[PDB]
């Protein structure tokens, strides 16, 4: 995996959970 549909989605889930940018 890298940054497809689920990987990019996880980048937003971790970013919104951390609170820094679009992907954290």
């Amino acid at each position: 995996q890298g940054l497809g549909c689920d990987e990019m989605l996880q980048g937003f889930a971790v970013a919104v959970k951390m609170g820094a940018t679009k992907a954290d």
